[PDB]
């Protein structure tokens, strides 16, 4: 068999997406090794059903607590991330020098976008290069532009994008500090595009046809996604049992699912607001809270007065959830994964995008695509949020967000079934493998 090494970043939006491929390419036949930090291993409950091989690499940066990676890496963006590739340019090298023991031998290293400089480590070994993008296009191109010093990361009008305001652009700003590094980096992406093997982007091209033509006429693109099966689903705990048994007890559109995705953290302050917007409208919610951010909670929120329309827990089978009946829209930080997720699961979104290229998406998801609505700050107050849930629950721009969103979940399912592009793109990666 064909043996595949996949490094994501160590965060949970770059290792799922790049894990969903995998578990595509396990089922062609293909050997996995999965590479992950010793600090995403921790968190790492279950992989025995996977049949992935898992080998774990130093963090290469200090281990705060039981922070993750890129919480310990936000205190000091240039020096902890130079650190981390320093680091981890050595122990991939070190690895892989180790997996050229054993047979299957590898043959090809998918390698997370945000480090170009593995398809160094990869070449050196004698292996392929794929660059896999966790990102859209779309958003991705800013990131190229930006290389190409077309904008500076200080409205905007970009090729084959909608017009955008700056409050649009992927937000840098907010890691104020770590602002100038963060924009150096998603640059970076691009800096030895040219020399990589395969580019591979999550995302499927009738989501962004005139941005994947344009990028498709200057370097060989395949539009692999969405990688997620729209279990072996998930290496973290996701309390599946608890979560979908509630779900199984809401009736079809009632639920509003609300997730701040793996790192955003809300202000106590802001979780207030919607703790009291969400019980103030009269829907059931299902509301992850990460164990690290109930304390921010109001004081007897989750233990009572969410007891009787909610269900508060610290991470849930995400896939599972949004693709049940009940659920009827998805308060979003507009994460790519989430957006993506949802979009495929043909779920409307009301859009709280928080920072980095969330700010883009949520103007993707209710101008571009129309299947979500965005709250508007003042902090985001109650009366917003609830607004923002009746527009999509009650009100008929609510049932056009919902039959947008289930034409682009058939456009999705056409594109990673036989004769769908992203079918076809994968097909053809795997082929170029033999
Ligand atoms: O309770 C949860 C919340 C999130 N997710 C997953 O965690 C990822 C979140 O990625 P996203 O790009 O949306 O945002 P990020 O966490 O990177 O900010 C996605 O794979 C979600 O499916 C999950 O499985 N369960
Ligand atoms: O190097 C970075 C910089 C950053 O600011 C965030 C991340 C990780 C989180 C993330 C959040 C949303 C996404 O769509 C995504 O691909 C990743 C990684």
């Amino acid at each position: 068999p064909i043996h595949i090494l996949a490094f994501p970043f160590p965060a949970k939006g770059h290792i799922n997406p790049l894990l969903h491929l995998c578990n595509r390419l396990a089922s062609k036949g293909f050997k996995i090794t999965l590479i992950t930090t010793v600090s995403t291993l921790k968190s790492v409950k279950t992989s025995k059903a996977n049949g992935i091989d898992i080998e774990s690499i130093p963090d290469g940066i200090p281990q705060e607590q039981n922070h993750q990676i890129i919480t310990v890496m936000e205190m000091n963006m240039e020096l902890y991330f130079k650190q981390f590739k320093a680091s981890a340019i050595e122990n991939t090298t070190k690895l892989i020098q180790k997996l050229k023991t054993k047979n299957p031998l590898p043959k090809v290293l998918i390698y997370d976008s945000s480090m170009p400089w593995i398809l160094e480590v990869a070449h050196e070994q004698g292996l392929l290069g794929a660059s896999f993008f966790t990102q859209p296009c779309s958003v991705s191109a800013i990131y190229y532009h930006m290389l190409q010093g077309t904008i500076k990361l200080p409205m905007v009008s970009l090729p084959y994008l909608p017009l955008l305001e700056i409050k649009d652009l992927p937000g840098v700003q907010q890691f104020e500090d770590n602002s100038e590094a963060v924009a150096e980096l998603l640059a970076d992406q691009f800096s030895n595009i040219d020399d990589v093997d395969y580019v591979l982007f999550n995302t499927f091209d009738a989501l962004e046809i005139e941005v994947v033509n344009w990028m498709g006429s200057k370097w060989p693109i395949l539009t692999v996604g969405p990688t997620a099966p729209t279990s072996i689903n998930y290496l973290f705990e996701t309390n599946t049992e608890v979560c979908m048994k509630w779900l199984d007890q809401r009736e079809i559109d009632t639920v509003i699912y609300v997730s701040f995705g793996s790192l955003a953290s809300l202000t106590e302050e802001q979780m207030e607001q919607v703790s009291q917007a969400l019980i103030r409208s009269n829907c059931y919610f299902l509301w992850v809270v990460r164990e690290e951010e109930e304390n921010k909670l109001p004081k007897d929120f989750k233990e009572t007065t969410s007891k009787k329309k909610g269900l508060v827990i610290n991470w849930c089978p995400q896939l599972d959830v949004l693709a049940h009946k009940s659920v009827a829209c998805f308060m979003t930080h507009c994460g790519w994964n989430s957006t993506l997720e949802a979009l495929c699961s043909g779920v409307p979104m009301i859009c709280m995008p928080q920072w980095a290229d969330q700010t883009t998406n949520a103007k993707l998801i209710e101008h571009v695509w129309k299947i979500g609505v965005g709250v508007n700050k003042s902090i985001v107050k109650r009366e917003e949020i609830e607004d923002c849930i009746r527009q999509v629950i009650e009100s008929e721009r609510g049932k056009e967000l919902k039959r947008n969103a289930i034409k682009w979940k058939e456009l999705a399912k056409e594109a990673v079934s036989e004769g769908g592009s992203s079918c076809n793109n994968i097909q053809e990666f795997s082929s170029s493998l033999l």
